[PDB]
DNA sequence: AATGTTTATTGGAGTGTTGTACAAAAAAGTTTCCAGTCAT
């Protein structure tokens, strides 16, 4: 909407209107980064989130972005492991094919790179980390 | 228009879990002060 309030003043009424009884909503997704820094003392932040889509009238889609799997069972405790469910599939990095074809799309018509400075640029970087940003620096 | 709430804010105001000694009661080790012998 346009209202702006505060943590708290603003945090109640988000409460009350997700269970509206009769009235529609929309199909939102939710795109939330960086999960460590929200963690807090009493766990009150990425418990309650995650229980809002677990209503009736809920359209709430959320898109949890954070670094390794492992961090549910480990800063979180056991609330936040529960209430979620077991659906993480990780990304694994790119492979040495993969990173000599998207350097080769993004240099389709640049006559101006040997083919055998190319595949060099493209091996050290995937024996680092795989890091897409580690290979077009 | 003449007030008075809010609105974060903020430096206190404690806070509890830390970590580095701490002072023994033992653990060691350290020969021990005669013992034995032997003679005369």
């Amino acid at each position: 909407t346009g209202q702006k309030a505060t943590a708290n003043h603003a945090a109640e009424l988000l409460a009350k209107q997700f269970c509206t009884r009769g009235s529609p909503q929309e199909t939102t997704v939710l795109l939330v980064d960086e999960l460590d820094l929200l963690w807090t003392h009493k766990q009150d932040i990425m418990y309650n989130l995650f229980d809002w889509p677990t209503h009736k009238e809920a359209r709430l889609v959320v898109l949890a972005i954070a670094n390794t799997m492992d961090l549910p069972e480990r800063i979180m405790m056991n609330r936040v492991s529960s209430r979620l469910g077991l659906t993480r599939m990780c990304f694994q990095p790119y492979t040495y094919s993969q990173l000599q074809q998207i350097l080769r799309s993004r240099l389709k018509h640049l006559k101006a790179f040997e083919d055998d400075a190319i595949q060099l640029v493209a091996r050290k970087v995937a024996a680092l980390s795989g890091d897409a940003r580690r290979c077009l620096d």
